[PDB]
């Protein structure tokens, strides 16, 4: 899985720890080993949600299976939450893609997962 | 809706109310009320169009439903005219990519729109 | 086609030529006109792959067709084998995501390739 966040939050507003803490979250979450998620925070982004400058988040989670309608309801409650708990966003100006990744399409180490 | 336009134009190139315009226009243009537009601009990139470096933009633009044959060509025209117009980019050095997604596949405050 | 490389690996770690690179061998590769290749790389990001901050990479590969398992897998070679001799990335640390993109669904030039 992969997992990534782009925020207006300031860099030095990201806590130590913040990636092991997803990672190790996202693996729970998916059942997925740790070894296999991969996560990418980007803050001091220029952005706007509904028009506001006030902070916020704009985020994808890519997966081979595991995504779907009340999985994607129980990620949205994990990641809305950590980026709360976290990064002080309100979880109504955050919004996460899913993408459900085919095997074939998700290139490492050389080759595919298919 | 969540657009994101990245570029190799310098910061101090894009002109203040860019955000806002682009928010106001999108809601125009999708027809949502701008409560629900989020806009990303992330300029300073290295990035080449064709092989040159001359000024580009890579974007993307996500919507649950109002994605189709017809209207993403109106949005082109809408967002091309914009990026040439404030940040000096010519629209055939722009590639917008369109992503109609499944409100299951959008979270959103601790939740999905499903 | 648009590549696009968001890494862990600072800026001055980037070799000169590199964007040319990529766009040289993504033409020979996709078969598509090297005016039509996009190529974007972001490097200094935070980032972890497995929970690791060792060099890392998540990329991303969209294309009007030339995608599917076999040429999935080729592309694959090709871009690990690229980040690992230019940026000294493992090909284990490296994650590519693979879309086709229907014509409809990119714009260009003030329009979509419909
Ligand atoms: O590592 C990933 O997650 N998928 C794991 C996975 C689980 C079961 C399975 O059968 C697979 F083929 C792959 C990918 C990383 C790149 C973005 C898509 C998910
Ligand atoms: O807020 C968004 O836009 N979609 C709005 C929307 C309009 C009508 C509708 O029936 C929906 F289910 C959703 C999403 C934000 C995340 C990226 C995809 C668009």
């Amino acid at each position: 899985p992969m997992f990534i966040v782009n925020t207006n939050v300031p860099r030095a507003s990201v806590p130590d720890g913040f990636l092991s803490e997803l990672t190790q979250q996202l693996a729970q979450a998916t059942g997925k080993p740790p070894q296999y998620i991969a996560v990418h925070v980007v803050p001091d982004q220029l952005m706007a949600f509904g028009g506001s400058s006030e902070p916020c988040a704009l985020c994808s989670l890519h997966s081979i299976g595991k995504i779907g309608g009340a999985q994607n309801r129980s990620y949205s409650k994990l990641l809305c939450g950590l980026l709360a708990e976290r990064l002080r966003i309100s979880p109504d100006r955050v919004y996460i893609n899913y993408y459900d990744m085919n095997a074939a399409n998700v290139g490492w180490n050389n080759s595919t997962f298919a």
